[PDB]
């Protein structure tokens, strides 16, 4: 089966080892994105367990986490702060986490993913992401 849905606007962050806890962030944990209302600077990171072929059959690879603005993505029906394994919530100063933006999600056939930057910090050392130029 091929997932039919829309995707995250940003690249993934990726754990370096198996069974890593959720990412902790210096600063808001909200990706750099100047094209949003300050009131709308809030969302969640969502865990994605990965695999790939290796010896015998399939082989576990470290988790990826993907960021979605509140009210969008797989956990669109969740409200900011709602507890669920594999969901961590982030908000920048001045955010109103009741607000809902028009950003929606990314259609992969049309737009490439945005590069991740965190001018106010970034995730802890259990995590890394690929370089994509600005």
């Amino acid at each position: 089966h091929m997932s039919s849905g829309n995707a995250s606007w940003f690249q993934a962050i990726k754990a370096k080892k198996l069974n890593t806890p959720p990412p902790k962030f210096e600063g808001s944990g909200v990706p750099d994105n100047e094209n949003m209302k300050p009131s709308q600077q809030h969302g969640y990171w969502r865990r994605q367990a990965r695999f790939k072929p290796g010896k015998g059959g399939r082989c576990p690879v470290p988790d990826a986490w993907y960021f979605y603005y509140t009210g969008t993505g797989p956990a669109a029906d969740m409200n900011w702060g709602d507890t669920q394994d594999g969901i961590v919530w982030m908000a920048a100063k001045g955010a109103d986490t009741k607000s809902r933006s028009n950003q929606g999600t990314r259609d992969p056939d049309k737009f490439d993913q945005y590069p991740l930057r965190f001018s106010d910090g970034g995730p802890d050392g259990n995590f890394r992401w690929d370089f994509i130029p600005l």
